[PDB]
């Protein structure tokens, strides 16, 4: 069967054949969708085929399938589940399904950049403080002194459910966010749930408003251990305006390096529950979400305040104003200290390119459009004129629930 | 089988009911989403009239009642010897506000129940539906004071008697395409206009000019009229700051009226059933104006702003747009023709949304149409998780009639 997509601006009609190999489910069924809905231990007998399903991709993509590697593996990956009840990934296979799971991952806009990964593997990891030095050295890698370069870190795969590593962080570099007494918070509020546990498990909080957290890593399903990122390897911004000399005045700063700690790496039915992955911003991260939601630093008063527009009504359009100028400081300044940024105008023409490239190489690419779509200035970014179909293809990240709700404490 | 949506701002979760009475298709799988997809006889009539009609007499708390139980049976009746049916008044009005409280991609549904309703099922010819339709716009208009209105011509029959508006929305400008190789005008209405000037239509060949109606009675051949110039309401467009923003020469219209959709009622079809409200400011400043397919100004704007055009990082589109976007506002505002802002627009759904969920079990609503064409994250429907689903009355997509009709 072919499904067809339309660009409403350029005309141009896409066909997928790609949705063919999708099995996990969207949410949506014939009578309702639930596109917009945030969030919509293994038996021997399900692993083999999600192994065999695998196997056959990789072999595939290298031109051996069929071949006598091919089937020689599938026996040993065979034999070694039936007498382990698992089994290990060839070097080769991580990289190739850790790439993978990026060029599925349908709410990421960067898709572009997904066959450029390094690949750190660090399933030989046996203790937090183990996992602490991977990730430093994942983290210095990575930012490269401003020019970013995208990478993974791989932790031992689950087992038993029982001796799982996790990074209980849900990004390697964030912000503390306390709240205090009068109800008002200090930092971050997206973090404060996460830097109370910091807090109990013994981190001494400095209680400003861009504290970096600590790590809090757990390996082998024991308690989990904080360490400090030393702090010559966390590449910070200051934020100012190429026009607004005020603005460097508020004191925003930011992160230089996104990098995701909390999901989980699905390869060949295999569960990677740690797996930090990193890449470099897109603007309106920082500029729209991280300092404009009304539950993040929440700064469009005070940046409107100071620019003296009109705040009496909504109508003057103040908000769009004053959103516009501190997205336009932080790429000015991202630029000026020489960090890897995108502006979400070259960030969704890329990803035009990528998924029209897709579409005639691969036969499709899973979009997620309401995750696609920039927050601000959608329509006139040419993804929001793109007809997407989404469907969850493996290798894939997935959500896992927070660690603290589900740890078994040991003591 | 209950459903929960939650606000990722506010925390506040709704469960939502409503989705189960729900009869129509998506267009999804559990396979695949098409959320971002634009276009995803007797027997079947009376199931249908009686889904309608059971709604009807449980919204006036009679359900069960004689008069529930007797006008089930007139229906049924009728159905059986004359194929269809005719609604009473009463349903008519029941099933206009509820098709539009239905209506799963409008932010303006808090205004469902005041809908003026305009009865035209007894229209025959196509210079009456120019009659009722100048009716329409005067009501709706009231000199910039604008009024929700739909008017209702005659139910299809045979298939081959259809009242149809030929016109995509009652107010729209003409595109004409150039030996220079752009296109003046709107692009959005080439072949519309081609389609008006080949029935007859002297075209004055400009940048705003209002299309003439092409109305057609009874599945007869349709016909070519102008709306009175005194009833088209325009607004000239300028900015409270930027005096040179009146020398671009925009202008647009007060009244938005879809005119091209299908109103089922009960299994009724109305393929000709005009309606209108008021603007959201982004509908003209972001998509009218500044789509690349549209009029597509953000370079000239952007060259009188004397920007950075060099590289997309200085952001300069974004700075154009809301400039534009604010002239808009200020323009209808300052003329006192009715518009809302998207700020305000979506502050107003949420609680529409939150009043559905409370009295109704639900709301359908679609994110991808109903989140703003521009400062998406900082309006509250960008934090608001929505389920999508279809339920009856509905306004329903039909092909544009030039396709369809046989001369
Ligand atoms: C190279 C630069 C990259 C850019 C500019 C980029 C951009 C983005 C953005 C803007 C989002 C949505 C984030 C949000 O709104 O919270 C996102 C999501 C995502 N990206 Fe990327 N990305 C990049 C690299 C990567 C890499 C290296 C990976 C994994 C190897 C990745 C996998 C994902 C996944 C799984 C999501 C969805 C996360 C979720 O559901 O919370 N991306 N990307
Ligand atoms: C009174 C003020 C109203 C406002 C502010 C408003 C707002 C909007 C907006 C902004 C859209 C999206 C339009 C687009 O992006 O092309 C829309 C769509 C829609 N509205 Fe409303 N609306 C109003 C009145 C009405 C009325 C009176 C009805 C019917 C009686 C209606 C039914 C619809 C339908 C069916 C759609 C989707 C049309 C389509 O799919 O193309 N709306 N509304
Ligand atoms: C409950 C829930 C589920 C789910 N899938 N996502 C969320 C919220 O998303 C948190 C976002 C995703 C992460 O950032 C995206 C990103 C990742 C990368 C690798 C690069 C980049 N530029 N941007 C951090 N914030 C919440
Ligand atoms: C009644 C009303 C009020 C208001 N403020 N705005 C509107 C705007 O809707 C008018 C038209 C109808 C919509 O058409 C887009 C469209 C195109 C196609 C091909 C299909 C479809 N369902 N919808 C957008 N403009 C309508
Ligand atoms: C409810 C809704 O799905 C939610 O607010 C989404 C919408 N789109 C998004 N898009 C991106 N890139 N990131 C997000 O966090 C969200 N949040
Ligand atoms: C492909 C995509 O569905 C299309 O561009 C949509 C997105 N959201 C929209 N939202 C509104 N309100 N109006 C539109 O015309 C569209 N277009
Ligand atoms: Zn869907």
């Amino acid at each position: 069967r072919f499904l067809k997509v339309k660009n409403w601006e350029t005309d141009v009609v896409l066909t997928d054949t790609l949705h063919l190999k999708s099995t996990l489910e969207t949410g949506c069924t014939e009578h309702i969708c639930m596109g917009s809905i945030m969030l919509p231990v293994r038996t021997k007998d399900q692993l083999f085929p999600l192994a065999k399903e695998f196997l056959d991709q990789y072999y595939s993509s290298i031109k051996r399938f069929g071949s006598k590697a091919h089937m020689d593996r599938l026996e040993e990956v065979n034999k070694e589940i039936e007498s382990t009840s698992t089994y290990q990934l060839k070097d080769t296979e991580l990289i190739y399904g850790a790439k993978h799971a990026w060029r599925n991952a349908s709410r990421c806009v960067g898709r572009i950049q997904w066959s450029k990964l390094q690949v750190f593997d660090a399933r030989d990891c046996t203790t937090a403080h183990g996992m602490f030095n991977y990730i430093c050295n994942h983290v210095k890698y990575a930012t490269n002194k401003g020019n970013l370069r995208s990478a993974i870190t791989i932790f031992p795969q689950r087992t038993d459910g029982k001796h799982d590593f996790r990074v209980w962080n849900s990004q390697l570099i964030r912000y503390a966010g306390y709240k205090q007494p009068d109800g008002s918070t200090l930092g971050d509020p997206a973090n404060v749930q996460f830097t109370e546990i910091c807090i109990q498990q013994g981190w001494k909080a400095p209680r400003g408003r861009f504290d970096v957290l600590p790590l809090l890593l757990q390996a082998n399903g024991n308690d989990p251990e904080l360490f400090q990122i030393p702090p010559e390897l966390v590449l910070e911004v200051p934020i100012r305006h190429p026009k607004f000399d005020w603005f460097k005045d508020l004191g925003l700063k930011w992160y230089g390096l996104p990098a995701v700690s909390n999901m989980l790496l699905e390869i060949g039915g295999l569960e990677f529950s740690a797996c930090p992955f990193s890449g470099w911003y897109m603007g309106t991260e920082i500029g729209v979400r991280d300092y404009c939601d009304n539950s993040r630093y929440n700064i469009l008063e005070e940046v409107a305040k100071k620019m003296d527009l009109d705040m009496r009504k909504t109508s003057s359009l103040w908000k769009d104003q004053a959103l516009v100028e501190i997205n336009i400081a932080v790429l000015y300044s991202f630029q000026s200290d020489k960090v890897t940024i995108v502006d979400h105008h070259s960030a969704t023409e890329s990803f035009i390119k990528h998924m029209e490239n897709e579409y005639r190489c691969r036969g499709g690419c899973p979009a997620d459009w309401v995750w696609i779509v920039p927050p601000m200035s959608g329509s006139i970014t040419p993804v929001f004129h793109q007809e997407m179909l989404n469907y969850r293809l493996t290798p894939s990240f997935e959500y896992q629930p927070d660690p603290w709700n589900t740890h078994v404490w040991k003591g």
